[PDB]
């Protein structure tokens, strides 16, 4: 799709088997979900934001749908406002800023 | 232009008669400089992202000069790691995601 700045680019994204709204965010180099249960082993990350630093879980190579296109790839659960989609999912759709 | 998301999506800004760098945030409601001094009566604001929240001050109708085009909105500044252009100036650069 092509989508306006108008209101929040919000998409639904599908995970884990659920459906979740998340924020297209190209200022995130990282995708950062809400706590959230998710299968294997993680990692440490620390992470800034514009608040500061925040500890978050990282998780490889988990599949999400978004917009009915399947990325997979490398996601961080922590304390986050919303739901984040970063430019590491991006990428993977092909999505770009267009002026 | 049309801008992949390989990379941070940064740009050359002119504000208050200054030359900056800054990163265009789908995901930001507001725009966010580093400390610095605009024109003008000025309003306290708390806003948050990751991280936690940023004490700012809200200057309204600021100019902004994004890759040569002049744009205008409310400018917020305060201790952000990093200036961030969001989505009330992207708007007016007619600014799309597209995938
Ligand atoms: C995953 C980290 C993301 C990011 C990284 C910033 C950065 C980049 C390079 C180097 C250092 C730091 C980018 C970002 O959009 C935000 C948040 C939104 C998630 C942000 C950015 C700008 C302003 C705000 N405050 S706000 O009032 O305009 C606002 C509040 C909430 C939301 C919501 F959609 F996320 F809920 C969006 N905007 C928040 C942030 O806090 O850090």
């Amino acid at each position: 799709p092509q989508i306006t700045l108008w209101q929040r680019p919000i998409v639904t994204i599908k995970v884990g088997g659920q459906l979740k709204e998340a924020l297209l965010d190209t200022g995130a180099d990282d995708t950062v979900l809400e706590d959230m249960e998710l299968p294997g082993r993680w990692k440490p990350r620390m992470i800034g934001g514009i608040g500061g630093f925040v500890k978050v879980r990282q998780y490889d190579q988990i599949p999400i749908e978004i917009c009915g296109h399947k990325v997979i790839g490398t996601v961080l659960v922590g304390p986050t406002p919303t739901n984040i989609i970063g430019r590491n999912l991006m990428t993977q759709l092909g999505c770009t800023l267009n002026f």
